[PDB]
């Protein structure tokens, strides 16, 4: 869309780059909200109204084609991010799903580099990514997410999308959703926005999930028809790793009897182990709490290979068929080597209660517990805090 006049004031966040010799050195980064969460309205002189909702093409009256859409639809800057539940303090990023006044902003943000005009590109194959998290205010049904998507580095800044990464344009993920704007351009044909996605962290205080999702395309791919569906170009399900799905029920949870106790802050480490040729082979998650390393669990389920890391064998044996067909671990690794953008969000799921994350085989949440009206009876103001985001050499971040 065309940037309006209101100024965009991005929250600053200090992050780190670590090496075994130099330790962790500070780096300057900024946060930007998704472009479609910015106020988007019709140009002055046009009647009042918007330029489409999630799930649909933009309106035929103001957006008959890309060029008209680019001048009729205005995206204002956000001068105060705290109104969207996003605040930073030093090296911490706090995301509030629901504000004290009742609004539910459910924010999704991306990490910009120091110039504010390009996303920070992470190249993680062969490296490690680590952060500290406070997940205590996340009951069943909530998803606090921290993940990577293969978005364009400037948000596809172009003639008709002058705002670019500075306004958070260019989102994509493995679900191939239809949004009114794609790469900052009106999505006249109603295509889906698809790209490789690595879900480092999808969790609440009750369950923790990790999942790479491959696509057989590079960068953002605009799908149509069956390309957007289950048998299309992207792996909707991903190759999931959750201690509950592999029958280890005492590893993560609220309370002293769990190895990772979600009643207190803890550190999450994820290593992308590659062979000497640079190809991704395994993904390894382990945690640090109260100065103690808590090693990964090993699977403990009949029919599943004994292993403490995600790999092709584990993925194939657990039925991650689309994952294996659209590239497998090696294809996930190639997207990670090409460069991915870091996204952080907090959300709930009115339609399905986030059951794949923490219910049944995936966790301890009862049927109906994850509904929004029940979440707020347990915690009226769910929120997550991410602190000390840091990446670098294997073994150097913790
Ligand atoms: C704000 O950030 C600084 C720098 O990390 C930290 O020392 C201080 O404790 C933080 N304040 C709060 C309220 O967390
Ligand atoms: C799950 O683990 C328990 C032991 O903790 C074991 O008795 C049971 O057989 C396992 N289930 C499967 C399906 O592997």
């Amino acid at each position: 869309q065309k940037p309006g006049e209101t100024k965009e004031v991005h929250p600053q966040l200090t992050t780190f780059r670590c090496t075994k010799r130099g330790g962790c050195k500070p780096a300057t980064n900024f946060i930007v909200l998704d472009s479609l969460s910015h106020p988007i309205h019709r140009a002055e002189g046009l009647g009042p109204g918007g330029c489409g909702d999630w799930g649909n093409p933009p309106p035929k009256d103001v957006c008959p084609d890309v060029e008209s859409c680019a001048k009729n639809c205005i995206m204002e800057g956000i001068p105060d991010y705290s109104q969207y539940g996003v605040t930073t303090n030093g090296t911490s990023l706090r995301l509030q799903h629901i504000l004290p006044d009742g609004r539910v902003p459910s924010p999704r943000v991306y990490l910009l580099d120091k110039t504010k005009r390009r996303y920070e590109m992470l190249h993680l194959t062969g490296f490690e990514f680590t952060f500290d998290v406070d997940a205590t205010k996340l009951p069943c049904g909530m998803n606090s997410a921290l993940y990577l998507s293969e978005m364009h580095p400037t948000g596809a800044k172009s003639k008709y999308n002058p705002g670019g990464a500075y306004y958070g344009t260019g989102y994509c993920d493995a679900q191939c959703f239809v949004t009114p704007f794609i790469n900052g351009l009106g999505n006249i044909e109603g295509k889906g926005s698809c790209c490789n996605e690595m879900d480092i962290w999808e969790a609440n205080s009750r369950a923790s999930h990790v999942a790479p999702h491959t696509c057989n395309k590079k960068g953002l791919y605009l799908c149509e028809g069956e390309e957007c569906a289950f048998e299309g170009v992207c792996d909707k399900n991903g190759c999931g790793w959750n201690n509950y799905r592999v029958n280890v029920t005492d590893y993560y949870g609220r309370g002293e009897e769990f190895k990772v106790n979600t009643l207190k802050p803890f550190t999450v480490v994820t290593q992308f182990l590659a062979n000497r040729r640079g190809k991704l082979e395994k993904i390894h998650r382990f945690y640090v709490q109260d100065g103690k390393v808590i090693e990964s669990f090993y699977t403990n389920k009949e029919g599943v290979p004994y292993t403490n890391m995600i790999d092709d064998e584990f993925c194939e044996a657990t039925g991650s068929r689309k994952y294996m067909e659209l590239g497998a671990t090696q294809g996930m690794g190639e997207a990670l080597t090409r460069g991915m953008v870091l996204a952080m969000s907090i959300w709930w799921d009115q339609g399905g209660n986030m059951e794949w994350l923490d219910h049944g085989e995936a966790g301890p949440c009862a049927k109906g517990e994850g509904a929004p009206s029940n979440i707020v009876q347990v915690e009226p103001f769910p929120e997550v805090t991410y602190t000390n985001l840091r990446w670098g050499e294997i073994g150097s971040t913790y």
